[PDB]
RNA sequence: AAUUUCUACUGUUGUAGAUAGAUU
């Protein structure tokens, strides 16, 4: 059996950086603090921090500028609300497909407005601090405007005093400024027209627009139906700063005026707010506002519809309130480091809750019991009012009515029944892909359902509206445990101690995390009323705009949890140490950018190599020379060997740009025919020709004659001379892409350059160069054992075996770092003192050192970093189209191929099988022990005896089952290769399991993730280095990783199937059960116990058979189900029952004779009394359940009513070793029989280009129960 | 209970596997 993936190898390339640490070596550390070098680029960080903020202000000013230069026209707004509005009434896919582009075409106008202006081309490049040409700097021109202007900018922020602070750490920037290209790129959103929720497009067109067409609306009602509610005289006396607006939009008229409450409500001119400024004035319309002498609030337009609604004594005008504008973004309006924070930010939180006040004037409790007791009361619009589709309602349905389907079956059946009651997608539309649910949908569906249902199981709305009605006596709690967290808040008040996640503190920690989960609960139950746009629908739909107001004003202020639980809980779990570092470069903006020869003085990195250890050195900024070719020359000696590197990276863009620009033309001398070429570009099929001259058509001969004039300009070059490429003959090639990829390849080349050693140490002791050792406990002398992964890749780029033909290849933009020191430096174990050892199965309980062990010992010491990264598989190409290799080469060696299929079992943490190309199981086992001879772990042991109330042990089992997954990656390779497999997970993205499992879905998601990442490159440490598999050859089995998204059904050589009806399943017979008797009610009972075919009692076997066809009742076939086995009905403890003995003692205590074996059926059907039917649905449930288990024995096993072509049932304890052992196993190998179907389409698949990965249940009914 | 970093460790100044850094 050969190896399928043995030429799957060196297939394409990818980037990776190896980590080291640093080890001064010689004088270089006492040089270094003489200096003073570490010291300042700690300051340059904090600068950084600071920097940040001062270009946030000049962020922010700019939005306000340049949104209020920005007009948007009329025909577009208008455009937007006219389908806006029919998308209230109507959904159709016509406005929601208008709804998109014409809200896109506004985000366009806005974004190509911001993008053309000048202060935004400088905004995210090295311009913005840097000065260009004479130019002074953009950000540095705006601090000085704003000290001319005695505008104080600062004053908010802590960290700046005044505009001379910030403008000094500005400049101190100007040659650092590639300190901000991260930042510039996370702020490149903010101004972003994409979907993006942080941006100040997505605000304006995506969240503020609608809000103000509603406000609109309610105020054109609100002078129709209540023209006096505003005193429109008043509110310009009061309000009159705010209605001052510069330019109206409607008539395009320049003029500064107040404007009339009719002007400010024209759609045109929305343009007046959408920045910070205007949503800060129409707010105050809104809403009034307070001048501090005057001791009274400026009433605003709420306030007036308020009191009007007084005097007229009418509650349907507050209908007409109004929503207030979100503050634009980066507006002025966080991390928690000791104590202080988590007891000063939990008691602002809280305050805030308890203080706020709604538009009705009442507390967030008050106004939520008003209005869930309104809904209740029936005074309230059911249809007006939604349920969010998602698991919110499942959650519903399973808190009120004990199941979970009940809510979804109602009204799906419900549906089914209103626009389809003779008798596909339209009932979907209308149902399970409707996003939200009117209320009265639920009443109406909820009705309909229990009237043919018994009183007993009946299942009533009245019940949904007294559980929202029940959610505000949550409040009192919160309200009474605050009072207590605030006797708990004065001893942790302190200023910088941590001693808060210490372990005498961990009861009042319940006590915060018992409230903090209360509050987050609270808001989950609320979170289904929340109206979220999600993708793919605008989820607009007619509403109460009472309701919604409220509610929404009451949910934005009550989410603030989230990030406020997050922030408590990252506190309480972290960890002893911090890994907090900033960056080191001595002296030089461009440290790493490059090892070139050419460029050594101006990156001032090198790397030396001495006998097996590795070190780097930078020389001193004011000594750069130290190594330039008279050194190297007068210094050669056999001490350290300097690295010579040498690259010619982007030959497309190098050839042309050295030989063809300035002196160098007239060195070259290309020829008059070859600059033709070149001008008319005849020799790119596509390509732009030099400006002001015509493209040409492609022509053979001119590609090879300037092909010829690169080879010769080649030989000419001094640099590039000496490479010695090794060309194939220039008429060989068919394109001139060709001879750039030959030039790359060869480009990259590494020799080495003797130096004495005398050299290196004078140079380092004077202070001229600093050398650190690349060092990691693979390096230290003690170090027999395998080395790290990048241990190996580190080594194999120097190696000579590397270097003949490229594989590791350095990379540059390499980066240096300094970590100080985190912990006090403790002896946790003295030397000489025997120590238990924690592994439960280690034959040597103790072990004694002669040397101290100190816990998480890096962490003691200062300690110098350094990243650089890598270039893998450097002369193979990009990675494209990797799937359809995969599936060709299984399509070819298909014969050979297996499945290996794994799943996260109930009582195991994962499960693998292996099967054949027919279906039988090769091999099964668990994944719960990682070991060899030496060591045998057991993480199903460890991790069962952790189990989880307080934050920290849940971390730490979080933390726990990454690392064990990280470890089975390498198991689920080693069992790839050697058995020829494919790996089959279940997917994750859609279809994943419901059940109670060791490993949750999200940690499992990591581990197929990692997985995907692991067989990116794949090494065996012990196979040999040239040979495949080994470090120059690895696996490449899978595409680089993109997004969870878009690992679909099939990654690389991994395949996601649905985990449906995979546990469930007969194995022999493929038998699934999907006629689930439910008992609904004595009629439909009789109905479906009459469709059976037969049903009777077999005399000879001695157990009762039911007989029926699937097409009386998704799947097809004649079962013939049966009652043989004892099952254990499943927390609380297990009885083991008999149903031929339950189903004998129900048919003897009724008038039904089961002796002789007559069939039952009708007589089944006579009875009329509910008892029978309820107990024998249940019995015919139990017999109907496979999976038995005793939760104290852990023992679980599957076997199946229905019976082979022997007659013999399937039993896990009895079942041979071809066949699932228990219960999980059951599982795997069903997972790995869908993965059967996708080898079997892989194998069948034919010139159409697609190949169908998608399994229906349907397929794989009939796939698994005729295949044995 | 030692680590470029992570998990489990003692596998003995480290052991097995994992390990794309930076940035927000
Ligand atoms: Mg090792
Ligand atoms: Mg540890």
């Amino acid at each position: 059996n050969a190896s399928i993936y043995q030429e799957f190898v060196n297939k394409y390339s990818l980037s990776k950086t190896l980590r080291f640490e640093l080890i001064p070596q010689g004088k270089t550390l006492e040089n270094i603090k003489a200096r003073g070098l570490i010291l300042d680029d700690e300051k340059r960080a904090k600068d950084y921090k600071k920097a940040k903020q001062i270009i946030d202000k000049y962020h922010q000013f700019f939005i306000e500028e340049i949104l209020s230069s920005v007009c948007i026209s009329e025909d577009l707004l208008q455009n937007y609300s006219d389908v806006y509005f029919k998308l209230k009434k109507s959904d159709d896919d016509n406005l929601q497909k208008d709804f998109k582009s014409a809200k896109d075409t506004i985000k366009k106008q806005i974004s190509e407005y911001i993008k053309d202006s000048e202060k935004f081309k400088n905004l995210f490049n090295q311009n913005l601090i840097d000065a260009k040409k004479g130019q002074e700097s953009d950000l540095i021109l705006w601090l000085k405007q704003s000290k001319d202007n005695g505008i104080e900018l600062f004053k908010a922020n802590s960290d700046i005093t005044d505009i001379d602070e910030a403008l000094e750490i500005i400049k101190s920037f100007k040659g650092w400024t590639t300190y901000f290209k991260g930042f510039h790129e996370n702020r490149k959103n903010v101004y972003s027209s994409n979907d993006i929720p942080t941006s100040i497009i997505y605000r304006i067109v995506d969240d503020n627009l609608p809000k103000f067409l509603e406000n609109k609306a309610k105020y054109e009602s609100l002078k129709d139906k209540a023209p006096e509610a505003i005193n429109y005289e008043q509110i310009k006396k009061d309000l009159a700063e705010e209605l001052t607006f510069d330019i109206d939009y409607k008539t395009s008229e320049v003029n500064q005026r107040v404007f009339s409450l009719d002007e400010v409500f024209e759609i045109a001119n929305f343009n007046n707010y959408l920045n910070q400024s205007g949503i800060t004035k129409f707010n105050t319309i809104i809403g009034g506002k307070f001048v501090n002498g005057e001791n009274t609030k400026r009433k605003g337009i709420n306030e007036y519809i308020n009191l009007y609604s007084q005097q007229i004594n009418d509650k349907t005008l507050k209908k007409y309130k109004m929503s207030v504008l979100f503050k634009q973004i980066l507006s002025d309006t966080d991390k928690l480091e000791d104590d202080s924070d988590v007891v000063t930010t939990m008691q602002s939180f809280y305050e805030q809750i308890a203080a706020f006040k709604t538009v009705e004037e009442k507390s967030i409790k008050e106004t939520l019991s008003l209005l869930f007791d309104d809904l209740k009361a029936q005074k309230l619009d059911l249809s007006k009012i939604y349920f969010k589709n998602d698991k919110s309602l499942t959650d519903l349905s399973q808190q009120v009515f004990d199941d979970y389907s009940v809510i979804g079956t109602a009204v799906l059946e419900y549906i089914t029944q209103q626009i389809a009651p003779k008798n596909q997608e339209l009932i979907a539309k209308k149902t399970e892909k409707a996003k939200y649910l009117s209320l009265e949908t639920i009443k109406l569906a909820l009705e309909e359902f229990n009237k043919h249902r018994d009183i007993d199981k009946q299942c009533r709305f009245e019940e949904i509206l007294a559980n929202f009605a029940a959610i505000p006596m949550i409040f009192d709690e919160i309200a009474q445990n605050k009072d207590n967290l605030a006797q708990i808040s004065i001893k942790y008040q302190n200023q910088g101690k941590k001693d808060l996640l210490q372990a005498s503190a961990e009861d009042d920690v319940k006590a915060i995390k018992d409230l903090l989960d209360q509050t987050n609960n609270l808001l989950h139950k609320l979170k289904i009323f929340h109206i979220s746009q999600s993708e793919d629908k605008a989820n607009i739909l007619d509403k109460d705009e009472h309701f919604y107001l409220v509610f929404e004003e009451c949910y934005f202020e009550l989410a603030n949890i989230v990030p406020l639980y997050n922030k408590i809980r990252n506190y309480i779990t972290q960890k002893p140490y911090s890994d907090e570092k900033f960056k080191l470069n001595f002296e030089n903006s461009t440290l790493a950018n490059g090892w070139d020869k050419n460029k050594e003085p101006d990156n001032t990195a090198i790397l030396f190599i001495k006998d097996d250890k590795y070190y780097l050195g930078v020389m001193n900024k004011k000594n750069n020379k130290i190594f330039d070719d008279k050194a190297i020359k007068e210094n050669k000696g056999e001490g350290y060997k300097k690295i010579v590197y040498k690259l010619l990276p982007g030959a497309n863009k190098m050839l042309p740009k050295v030989f063809f620009s300035a002196k160098s033309i007239k060195f070259y001398n290309p020829s008059e025919d070859i600059l033709r070429i070149r001008n008319h570009s005849t020799h790119t099929k596509n390509g732009s020709p030099q400006k002001g001259y015509e493209k040409f058509e492609f022509n053979i001969e001119d590609c090879r004659k300037f092909i010829d004039f690169y080879k010769q300009s080649i030989s000419k070059h001094p640099e590039w001379k000496d490479f010695g490429f090794r060309f194939s003959d220039t008429q060989r090639y068919n394109s001139i892409d060709e001879f750039y990829r030959e030039v790359e390849n060869q480009g990259y080349k590494l020799t080495f350059e003797n130096i004495s050693e005398s050299y290196i140490d004078s140079v380092v002791n004077q202070g001229k160069l600093y050398l650190f050792q690349i060092y990691n406990k693979d390096f230290s002398a003690y170090s027999k054992g395998r080395p790290n992964l990048h241990t190996l890749y580190w080594k194999a780029l120097f190696d000579e075996r590397n270097l003949q033909d490229v594989v590791y290849k350095l990379n540059g933009e390499a980066e240096l770092f300094y970590r100080k020191q985190s912990i006090p430096k403790k002896i946790t174990h003295p030397a000489k003192e025997a120590i238990a050892n924690k592994n439960k199965d280690n034959p040597k309980k103790e072990s004694v050192f002669e040397y101290d062990l100190i816990k998480d010992k890096r962490f003691t010491e200062d300690k110098f970093f350094f990243h650089c990264p890598i270039t893998i598989n450097f002369k193979s190409s990009g990675a494209n189209k990797f799937n359809d290799e995969i599936n060709l080469l299984l399509k070819e060696k298909a014969n050979d191929v297996h499945i290996l299929s794994i799943d996260r079992g109930e009582r195991h943490l994962a499960y693998y099988t292996l099967v054949d190309g027919k279906g039988n199981i090769i091999k099964q086992d668990t994944f719960n022990i990682i070991g060899n001879d030496r060591m045998k772990t057991n993480y199903h042991d460890k991790l069962a005896a952790i189990e989880r109330k307080d934050w920290k042990k849940i971390n730490n089992i979080k933390e726990m089952k990454e690392g064990y997954l990280s470890q089975v990656v390498h198991e689920i390779a080693k069992l790839v290769i050697e058995y020829n497999a494919i790996v089959v997970f279940e997917d994750l993205n859609f279809g994943f399991k419901r059940g109670r499992f060791k490993v949750e879905k999200q940690v499992y998601q990591k581990l197929e993730k990692m997985l995907i990442e692991k067989l990116n490159y794949l090494v065996f440490k012990d196979n040999e280095f040239d040979k495949t598999g080994g470090v120059l050859r690895a696996y490449q089995l899978t595409a680089p990783f993109e997004t969870f998204k878009k690992m679909g059904k099939q990654t690389g050589i991994i395949y996601y199937v649905p985990a449906g009806f995979t546990s469930k399943i007969c194995p022999v017979t493929g038998f699934v059960n999907q006629l689930y008797p439910k008992y609904e009610s004595v009629s439909k009972s009789q109905e479906f116990f009459s469709k059976f075919d037969k049903i009777c009692y077999n005399l000879d076997k001695g157990y009762f058979e039911f007989s029926f066809d699937y097409k009386n009742f998704a799947a097809k076939g004649k079962w013939t189900i049966a009652s043989f086995g004892s099952r254990l009905i499943n927390n609380w403890d297990t009885r083991e029952v008999y149903p031929t003995k339950e189903l004998e003692k129900l048919l003897k205590d009724y008038s039904i004779e089961y002796g002789h074996g007559e069939c039952i059926k009708a007589a089944i059907c006579g009875e009329s009394d509910k008892k029978f039917f309820a107990k024998l649905t249940s019995v015919l449930n139990t017999i109907l359940q496979m999976r038995n288990s005793k939760t104290g024995t852990e023992l679980d096993y599957l076997i199946s009513p229905v019976a082979d072509v022997n007659g013999n049932f399937f039993d896990s304890r009895q079942a041979p070793k071809n066949m699932p052992q228990d219960a999980d196993a059951n599982g795997a190998y069903h997972i790995g029989l869908k993965g059967l179907m996708l080898l079997g389409r892989i194998k069948n698949n034919q010139e159409g280009k697609k190949l169908n990965l998608v399994i229906k249940n349907e397929e794989y009914f009939e796939f698994v129960q005729n295949r044995n």
